RNA sequence: AAAAAAA
């Protein structure tokens, strides 16, 4: 497979819905649906991609647009059009398969399809079904039989389950497959799954094993994705669409980024509380923000702190992989609607999730992966609206910020140091209603988390892991105290041979 | 222990 590049262009010709109703690209049924939405016009990415996504194969696509540019519709418009173009063939078969890295994002994409339906009841005939984990498998199949969807949105796990069972029944006539947040879906832990999905869909296609057309979408990707997606793309040639300069930062321009650096990792906690407290007062509780954290246990803990002194002011929402899928969905629908509130989450909500009018994005610690910094702050400043972001870290996480300049050319201007007063520390710590053995588990999680991204972020192992583990002493208000561990555990950790192990743990 | 992702 060979790639071709069509970069950004400022003095490009304007494309519009009326212009696509002319030229015979889009049917009138779709033209209505999007016009009803009262958008001033198609976003840059949407204008550039609706064709040649519809154009004749062979021609796989790869789009590159910043966060909040409406990439969803940018591949949802052509799919509906193709479904209209092929109305009288395989009308009871899946023709488009969309894959997303998280359940909530897959459900979001489904909702966006269902919005298009709401804007034009004539499009409802092209049914849609979400195939996701944490939902009733049987009920999903019953819905699969009842509606006979032309569009399937799914997450890799559940999708392989149904394909191994019912690929002959629904998926023998797929023409399009979409990888939303493509780069993540092509990373280790997802790549094998998507190769299994692609292989099954290609193997069972009625016409040709190279029939399916693959679309890759994300706000962060390079030329290395074509190399990494060579096994899932059938067409002889693939054209790369791009609405951001190669040198320009992948992050969104309208985001006012800032860094709050501290001595200790635990210091970032107090800094975040004070920053929120200022914001609530300064905005008169008219504050909608998302706070990211490294681990599930630390999110739950951070959520407990925020509830203890902001629940009076704002709603505090806990969102992570260990939340039941019913609560996750119910939580997502609320925060989408609410004008205010604090969403405390892991990287489940780093990518794709569209929460209207988020004022700020806060971060305690580093993200799961380098690229996810761009996606994290991308939760705000969406669809024209403005926004800012704050990154809370200690003086041992600067290599992450420097790596941000080396790799993704993400330079950040506003930076300031922070030191916690004795007053704020007493307030927070006195409000913690958690046993030392619970504090233990939380701190170990962070050690495990930061141990996992040492190489990627160019950290100094001998410095960070002690500092991370040291938070256990801070929370119990006894700095020199070390977290008690078993000889079998410390050995099981592998740090038994390291001098760093003694600097982190006390074998009790 | 460790972010997602089928029971
Ligand atoms: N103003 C405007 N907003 C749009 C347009 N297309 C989509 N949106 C909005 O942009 C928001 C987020 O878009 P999204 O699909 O998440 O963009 P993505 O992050 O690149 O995938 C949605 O809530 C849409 O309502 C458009 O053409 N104009
Ligand atoms: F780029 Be993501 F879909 F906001
Ligand atoms: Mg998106």
């Amino acid at each position: 497979s060979k790639l071709i590049h069509v970069p950004k262009e400022d003095n490009s010709k304007e494309v519009t819905l009326d212009s696509l109703l002319e030229e015979g690209v889009l049917d009138k049924e779709i033209h209505k649906a999007i016009t009803r939405m009262e958008f001033p016009g198609l976003t840059p990415v949407q204008q550039k991609t609706i064709k040649p996504i519809l154009s004749s194969e062979d021609h796989d696509v790869i789009a590159r647009a910043k966060t909040g540019t409406g990439k969803t519709f940018a591949f949802l418009i052509p799919i509906f059009q193709h479904l209209i173009n092929t109305k009288f063939d395989s009308q009871y078969m899946v023709k488009a398969v969309i894959v997303a890295p998280t359940r909530d994002l897959a459900l979001q994409i489904e909702a966006e399809v269902k919005k298009i339906h709401d804007m034009n009841y004539g499009l409802k005939k092209y049914a849609c079904v979400s195939l996701v984990g944490g939902t009733d498998f049987r009920a999903a199949m019953n819905k699969m039989n009842k509606l006979r969807p032309n569009i399937v949105i799914a997450t890799p796990g559940r999708l392989i389950d149904v394909l191994e069972k019912y690929s002959n029944k629904f998926f023998r006539f797929v023409d399009y497959k979409v990888l939303d947040e493509a780069d993540r879906l092509l990373e280790i832990g997802f790549r094998d799954d998507l190769e299994t999905i692609s292989g099954i869909l290609n193997e069972k296609n009625s016409k040709s094993a190279d029939n399916i057309k693959t679309l890759l979408f994300s706000a962060t990707l390079d030329d290395k994705v074509q190399k990494l997606a060579n096994n899932i793309m059938n067409k002889k040639e693939c054209l790369f669409l791009d609405t951001v300069d190669k040198n320009e930062p992948e992050a969104h321009e309208r985001i006012d980024q800032s860094v709050v650096i501290s001595e200790k990792f635990a210091n970032s906690i107090f800094a975040a509380v004070e920053h929120i407290k200022k914001q609530i007062k300064e905005r008169d509780s008219n504050y909608k923000a998302i706070i990211f954290a490294p681990t599930v246990k630390f999110t739950s803990f951070l959520c407990s702190i925020l509830k203890n002194e902001f629940k009076k002011d704002l709603p505090i929402l806990e969102f992570h992989g260990k939340i039941t899928q019913n609560k996750r969905t119910s939580l997502v629908k609320r925060f989408k609607k609410d004008e205010s509130g604090i969403l405390v989450c892991t990287d489940v909500g780093a990518r794709g999730m569209d929460f209207p009018n988020v004022h700020e994005v806060l971060q305690i610690g580093v993200p799961s992966e380098l690229a996810n910094y761009i996606h994290r702050i991308g939760r705000t400043a969406r669809s024209g609206k403005e926004g800012s972001s704050v990154l809370f870290i200690c003086k041992d996480e600067l290599p992450f910020v420097r790596e941000l300049e080396d790799a993704k050319n993400i330079v950040i201007a506003k930076q300031e140091k922070y030191e916690p007063s004795e007053e704020i520390k007493s307030e927070v710590l006195e409000a913690v209603t958690e046993e030392p053995e619970d504090i233990s588990d939380i701190v170990i999680s962070l050690i495990s988390s930061y141990r996992s991204c040492i190489k990627e972020y160019r950290f100094s192992e001998r410095r960070i892991l002690p500092e991370i583990a040291s938070t256990y002493g801070v929370l119990l208000n006894d700095p020199q105290l070390k977290i008690p561990v078993s000889r079998r555990f410390l050995d099981k950790l592998g740090l038994s041979r390291s001098p760093i192990g003694k600097a982190m743990f006390e074998i009790r």
